[PDB]
């Protein structure tokens, strides 16, 4: 029923890796990442969506704090409420808290709903990644082994299920018997494998990868 491997990058549904710099907007990058894939799936056009738009506009009414962190779910709720999000090109990433400058004239995507997946359920995440597209997730990235990761399947014995960094699952597979989640980060191309990390899959919700997954959909 489900494929052994998926890689949404090969379906033209994933934009280039971005670089959040010293602004804690991983939540914003994870959210736009997931919506970018739905925009391509539904319109055939792959366009980077404005993470800055989320940082400036999906703020304290959404429980978010811009460069001091936030949630992908309430980012999606902002896009829903706002009836749009601007393209990255029109509303570029400055890695700073700014005044909201959303302009409907440069709306590149919309969002009608989002779905949150049950805590810890990697089978359900697998299904969603296969059948719906890239899923926005949280991970515990506060380990040197994570930010120093280069290649292979990341496993960290002291990883917890308490998430603190937003990323985007763009697929899954296995590498010589070790199953993994294919994860797009927002630490630029010099993080990991050209900006991606393969994280242990079906090993007890490792690094809380399936603790808080969510994905948007477009009407
Ligand atoms: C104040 O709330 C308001 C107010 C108004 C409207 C809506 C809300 C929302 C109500 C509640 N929801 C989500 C729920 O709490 C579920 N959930 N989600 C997460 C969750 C997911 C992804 C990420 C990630 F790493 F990917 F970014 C994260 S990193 C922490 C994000 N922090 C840090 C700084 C302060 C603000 C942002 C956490 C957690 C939980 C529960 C347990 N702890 C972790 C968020 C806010």
């Amino acid at each position: 029923i489900l494929p052994d491997s998926v890689d949404w990058r090969e379906k033209g549904c994933v934009t280039e890796v971005k670089y959040q710099g010293s602004c804690g907007a991983s939540w914003a990058f994870s959210a736009v990442g997931a919506l970018e894939a739905q925009l391509k799936l539904k319109t055939g056009k792959l366009v980077s969506l404005s993470a800055q738009n989320l940082v400036d506009c999906s703020t304290e009414k959404y429980g978010n704090k811009g460069c001091n962190g936030g949630f992908m779910t309430t980012a999606f709720q902002y896009i829903i409420d706002n009836k749009g999000i601007d393209s990255d090109a029109s509303y570029p990433y400055k890695a700073m808290d700014q005044k909201c400058q959303y302009d409907s004239k440069y709306r590149a995507a919309t969002c009608s709903k989002y779905t949150e997946l049950p805590y810890g359920r990697e089978d359900v995440l697998k299904e969603a990644v296969a059948n719906k597209g890239p899923v926005s997730v949280g991970v515990d990235a506060r380990h040197p082994s994570f930010f120093l990761y280069r290649s292979g399947v990341y496993y960290e014995p002291s990883c917890t299920q308490n998430v603190n960094h937003g990323v985007l699952v763009v697929g899954y597979g296995d590498l010589n018997g070790k199953e993994y989640w294919l994860v797009k980060n927002s630490w630029g191309h010099n993080f990991g494998e050209e900006g991606y990390i393969r994280m242990a899959r079906n090993k007890g919700n490792h690094c809380g990868i399936a603790s808080f997954p969510s994905y948007p959909e477009i009407l």
